[PDB]
């Protein structure tokens, strides 16, 4: 068995629906997904944006897992995106079990706005634990709906924010981080590729 520590984008950009539903959406059944396809391993699960809180303490209770996704409120998490702070606290959230695989799952567009994701990476890998970053929405770019509202988040100046799938920054926290990346398109399919990487710790 191995110990996952999931950590998931709650942040505004994730609310993007340029993958069905949204972003945030399709993490969320990929999760799902990920868990119901354990048998042996523990998963926990982190949630951030500007800052990186832990919901979910590792556990072999899967379904417990499962649950927390139902309750997901980005309306609570400091705004913005640290992936660094959330691979640092990951990388902090594993059981003292004895030679047992860890690995760190970061479900993001990756529109990283803080530096240090990629020395975090490196930091947890040279320590022995992977770092795998799976990611979701497209390059091309979409805007953030705002619910029960016609209107879409806008910046400062007024303008439409559009948010765009960072690959490349993704790609080298996954390279940095010993793991894998993948864009995530059929969630069942990014999935098992995921347990495929993490069947190997
Ligand atoms: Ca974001």
């Amino acid at each position: 068995g191995v110990e996952v520590m999931i950590a998931l984008d709650i942040s505004n950009s994730m609310l993007a629906q340029d993958v069905q539903p949204s972003r945030l959406e399709k993490a969320k059944r990929l999760i799902s997904k990920l868990v119901d396809g354990m048998e042996n391993d523990k998963v926990g699960m982190i949630v951030f944006a500007g800052d990186a809180f832990t919901q979910l303490p590792i556990t072999s209770d899967y379904i417990s897992a499962k649950m927390f996704l139902e309750s997901i409120s980005p309306s609570l998490i400091k705004q913005g995106t640290a992936i660094g702070a959330a691979i640092n606290l990951a990388a902090r959230s594993f059981t003292p079990q004895e030679g047992v695989g860890r690995a760190i799952v970061v479900i993001t567009d990756g529109e990283n706005h803080e530096g240090g994701a990629v020395a975090a990476a490196k930091s947890s890998s040279s320590s022995g634990i992977q770092v795998n970053v799976l990611g979701v929405g497209l390059p091309d770019g979409a805007p953030i709906p705002i619910e029960g509202s016609n209107d879409f988040r806008r910046d400062r100046e007024g303008n439409v924010i559009v948010t765009r799938l960072n690959e490349a920054m993704c790609q080298e926290i996954a390279k940095e981080g010993n793991g894998i990346y993948i864009r995530v398109d059929n969630s069942n399919s990014a999935q098992k590729a995921i347990n495929q990487e993490i069947n190997k710790m």
